[PDB]
Parts: structure tokens; C-alpha cells; sequence
């Protein structure tokens, strides 16, 4: 079960991407919802598993935090439950991402569901990330205002039907709750801030003990008070950072290994006994699928191609790039790479890391 | 009792600064020594104090490290005790680093001593950093090898007399070791790596929570895979990052409270009970003299000073630049800034953290 998006996307791109929110009518055509409210309230349950629940009476709101040992006595009305990367834990659910890769998937994050009886919500938000929030079972009201959480003059106020998707650039205000008993999924996006970036970076260069390259002045220059830093000493300085960090692999190497991770936990299971590379090679040559696993970030970044924060690293273009486009693996996408006993091995150890996983 | 060196300076400069070593013969003359080995021996036995004895007998080496509640049976040859920043812990010692105020102070660090019995030494040795080994009573044998601990060809190959100076720049292996009871004092110079600068400007941003600005794309590329990130993408990230490295004021803040610490503990004894601005401005009017705690790195960069780690912020420029070039104050020094009370507060606050007292 697959999902086929109707949106025509150069528009999309050109005219709301980053730009403008919009309602997407019938963004998908006769929705069915991958997850019911039951099972979700299953995962909601689990240790591992990011899990709030969201009520307000006669004003006051209430955050409660997963897992949750009971449901017993909730209400009616008025409350919201809301689970991150569901596509960390459920399958059907990660199929959803899917039609959305037409955005990068170095930009894109996880799958957040809210069940909501009416009157549940979380009350008006604003946020740094892009959202498509898609519409199940029941029918949810949407308000977005312009980009000015203090109440807001909204510029779309919608009410959502199954397959209707509402799409909200980073810093326009919005506000949903539900009317009748209501299913949304939000696939959300992540771009990095500079503060991130310079500090994973610096980390970097300290583990890997790089720049060790000193500050030197053979021609120091006169000053009136020995106390000064002159302005040109300080161009030096700079200058040796940002040629740091304008180093053609350590700035790629880093990077590829920083943005290959998940914001949240991962359903990690190594198998055991782990695998020889003869037994991957006899699984895929008798047929068998490999599939990765759920929320596992996978990224091409010049020769390279990063997973979950390291490195892979193979002259065997096609099936890196097979291995990185492809979430469900068979033999024809490696080729003849399979050959190799080395691509052979490093397809094991990714196996027995727990990052792909044959079938199920 | 202050010290004047005989050396010419623009010479020196020239030839021989992270260029090239020399001995600089009768450096001092009359060379009177600032501490006695005695005076030495029991700063050695203090807590606070960093110390190290280093022994060689048959080949193998030793190294203790202070303090030392004992120097009972020791040897009368093959041994040398080493104390670091003696100028924060003894004012004729901190005299010795006057004369060499013709380099920045940004650039220079703190005063190492060493007494050491004929044949005492700590071995051959290779630094990153500037240094001037001032010999002081006794007689030392100096040797310095090309800039390449394995063992070397020396380049000089002299023994040093009360006065003489040897300037080694980084990269050059030396090795000295005392002919009879000798004192060496190296005034040691300190330069920035780009690993600590990075590592340093990523704290101060993470900090003072900047570069909160998101990485933007309205304009998103297209791409033959999903999973690639361009190469252009990967040049907006990087030029976001030497953005935020290049604004003005930041660095010039980060860098004034980074450079103006020291590596070695500061003598700090805040007075009790602490100093009202007008007990301040009746000591300086009154004649005594302000006097800088001996280690106290101070330095001006753009309009602002910056005292271990702090901005001091005032619209005095001369009295500002007296408190960074002036490691003795009176109250001419300061002109018409003690008839701010803002001002004053703030040289109290300093002198209530003990970076500077009245006259001892």
C-alpha cells in the first residue's frame, strides 16, 4: 500500500515552498489511514516512544508526558494525543514520506500523529520548520495567519476532510482542533541553524584533533601601547578559521556524518548470531528483500554516502546510490557489487548494526 | 629595581623573531637574580603552585610533580626543579617581563624558572611556542638544532653566563643542562591554533544562544536522487557559517574575553570587606598607587578593555588605556574618569575581585 500525491509540484515549489501556506485539496485520493487511533495509543505506550497528551478545561492547559500505563477515565471532549517518528516504529506509517521525496531527503524529518477527540488540540503554535500536515479519518479546522503565541487575524481558515493536506512555511502562526474524532500526520521538515552547525563542526575538529595549525607573526607589527590587538592580527585569526573551515573533505566528512542522524531514537535490534557476508550474499541472491529500517537517515554527499553518522565508503557508485535512494533492496540494484567481498562485508557490518534487516 | 635589555630591537625583529635562534650575549648586564633557589624551593611547596622535579640517573628519567613537603635526600647532581608562572606568585620575578613588552602583550605568557644541579635538565625538547631563557646565576650549556625527541645536530651550542639570553621560536629541538647551580628564566610567548579559536567562538555562540538563523530554501534544486545534497546547498551551510564568523562585534567580544585569560591560576584574594567607590577615589587622590595582581592578562581590543576574561565598557579612552598598559596606577593616570562614579564603581568592582589592590 503505497501513496500517490495529486499536487503539482514546479507550482508548488515556485509559488508556496518556504514562500506560502495552502490547503491542498484531496491531496490524496481516497484516504486510508495507515495507523488507527487504537494501535497509536499501542505505541504510546512503549518506553522508547516520544508521547504527549494534550487537555485544557475552561482555559488552563495540561501536558502530560509518556509512556502512558492508562486511559482509564479521559474525557470526551478537549484532548489531544500526540506521538513523534512514528515512522520510527510503524511501517505503514513511514510509507506515507514516500510521495514527498520530492523535496530532499536531507531536508525532510519524521512522521508526528495526532489523535484528537473534538475540541482537542494543542493550541495556537509557531514553529522554525516546514509541515505538511495531512488529514485522516475525521475533520480537523485549520487557522493560519500571516508571518508576524499570542492569537492571530487568520489568512486560511479550512476545515480539513480525508486527503485534504495543509502546508505551512517556517514562522506563519496556526491553530488546529478537532470536530469529530480526528487523525493528522504531519510530515515534518528540519533545516539546521548556523549555532548547530559551528558547534557540531568544532566538535569535529576536536575529536579529530584538526587545526592544529598555530597563529604565526614573523612580522609582528609596531604598536603605540603593547597592550593592543590590532585589527589586522585579528584578520589573521579569522582568516585561519574560515580557511579551516573552507577545507575541501573535512567540511563534506563532517557534515555527511552530522546530518545523517535522527532527532529521535531509532528502533536499533541487531540481529543474532550477527551475519557473514557469504549469508547477505546467499539472502540476496536467493531473492530475499533488504529493507532499511524506519526513520534511518541515508545521505550522498559527493563520493561518500552517510548512515546514521558514518561512513560508507565504495567505488561502487550504482549501489551506493541503490543503497541510498532505495528504502527495500533486492540484488539487481547492487549488481555486481555483491562480487566484492569488501562491499560484501560492509553491507554485513550495516546489516548487524541493525540498519537494514531482510523482510521483516 | 626594573631590568633594561640591550638588545636592538628592529634587528631582532628582522632576523631572528619566528625566524631564527640567537644568543643574546650580556642580554642583561649585571644580571641580578630576582629569586633565590631558596625562594624558589619554598614556592614549590605551596598547592596552588605548578612545580616539577625532573631527575635522570643511568639513562631513565623522573618526573615528580609538586608540591613537595620534602627535598630531604635529593642528590647533589642530575637534577632540576621547574616552576611555572612564578610572575603570578612573585613580583620580582614578574619584573623580569618588562623589557620584553616590544612584542604584544597578547603574545607573551607567563615566567617559567628552573634551578638545577650540574647535569640537571629536563632533556632534548621541541615547543610551538617563543621563548627567552635568560640565564641567572651559574653556568648552562645550550644546545639548539635545525627546525626539523629524537637526538640532533645543533646549529648553537653555547654556554650561558648571568645575563645572557637564548631566543628559541617554535619548531626548534633544544636541550640544556647545568655546568654549575644554575637558574634559567624563560619568559615563554603563547599563540592560538585554529582548533582552540573554533572551539572557543563555537562556545561563545552556543552561549549567548546566536546564529539562530535557519538555513533557507525557497529556491530547493533539483536532483537525479533524492538522497544527494548539492553541492550548492552545501555552499549556502558554509558561507552561513563564515557569515556568522565575520560579524563585527561578536568576535571582537569572544576573542577579547578568550585571549585575555590565563593558562595558570591567578593569586586571587578578594579584599574584605570590599571596596565602596569612594574609599577607591580617596585611596588614588590620597597618592597610593593601584598596582595589577601579577599574571592579570589585560588588553585593549577596538574600544573596549578586557581583564581575565571580562569586558570592561567606559567612555575614558586615556584612563582605559592606562588600566591596560600601566601594571602600577596613580591617580593622574586616570585624569578626570574618577570624577565618574560609574567609572569608579566599576575599578571598585575589579578590586573587589582581586585584580587589583593598593600597594600590596
Amino acid at each position: 500500500m503505497e501513496y500517490q500525491l495529486t499536487l503539482n509540484w514546479p507550482d508548488f515549489l515556485e509559488r508556496h515552498w518556504q514562500k506560502r501556506p495552502v490547503v491542498l485539496k484531496r491531496g490524496f485520493n481516497n484516504f486510508i489511514d495507515p495507523i488507527s487511533p487504537d494501535e497509536l495509543a499501542g505505541l504510546a505506550m512503549e518506553s522508547e516512544v516520544d508521547s504527549r497528551l494534550v487537555s485544557h478545561q475552561d482555559g488552563k492547559w495540561q501536558v502530560s508526558h509518556g509512556p502512558f500505563e492508562s486511559y482509564d477515565h479521559l474525557g470526551e471532549t478537549n484532548w489531544s494525543l500526540l506521538v513523534q517518528a512514528v515512522n520510527h516504529w510503524h511501517e505503514p506509517t513511514a510509507a506515507l514520506m514516500r510521495p514527498f521525496r520530492e523535496l530532499p531527503d536531507w531536508r525532510i524529518d519524521d512522521l508526528m500523529i495526532s489523535f484528537s477527540v473534538p475540541g482537542g488540540g494543542v493550541g495556537p503554535h509557531l514553529d522554525q520548520y516546514d509541515v505538511f500536515i495531512i488529514q485522516g479519518t475525521g475533520r480537523r479546522r485549520w487557522r493560519v495567519g500571516e508571518k508576524l503565541v499570542d492569537p492571530f487575524e487568520a489568512i486560511i481558515d479550512e476545515e480539513l476532510e480525508p486527503g485534504d493536506i495543509l502546508y505551512i512555511p517556517p514562522g506563519f502562526p496556526h491553530e488546529g482542533y478537532a470536530l469529530e474524532n480526528a487523525m493528522n500526520y504531519s510530515v515534518g521538515f528540519r533545516a539546521p541553524n548556523t549555532r548547530e552547525l559551528i558547534s557540531g563542526f568544532a566538535d569535529y575538529v576536536l575529536q579529530r584533533e584538526l587545526g592544529g595549525n598555530y597563529y604565526s607573526d614573523p612580522d609582528v607589527p609596531p604598536r603605540a601601547h603593547p597592550a593592543d590587538v590590532l585589527p589586522q592580527e585579528m584578520d589573521k585569526l579569522r582568516e585561519m578559521m574560515l580557511e579551516l573551515i573552507n577545507q575541501p573533505e573535512h567540511f563534506k566528512q563532517w557534515f555527511g556524518e552530522f546530518i545523517s542522524q535522527s532527532r529521535h531514537e531509532l528502533d536499533i535490534a541487531p540481529p543474532e548470531p550477527p551475519y557473514q557476508p557469504d549469508e547477505i550474499y546467499d539472502a540476496l541472491k536467493q531473492g530475499e528483500v533488504l529493507v532499511r529500517l524506519g526513520g534511518l537517515r541515508v545521505l550522498r554527499i559527493g563520493d561518500d554516502v552517510y548512515a546514521n553518522g558514518e561512513k560508507i565508503d565504495s567505488p561502487h557508485r550504482p549501489a551506493l546510490d541503490a543503497l541510498a535512494s532505495n528504502i527495500a533492496l533486492t540484488a539487481e540494484n547492487f549488481g555486481d557489487a555483491l562480487e566484492d567481498p569488501s562491499f560484501l562485508a560492509m553491507l554485513a557490518a550495516l546489516v548487524n548494526s541493525g540498519y537494514w534487516f531482510f523482510e521483516g
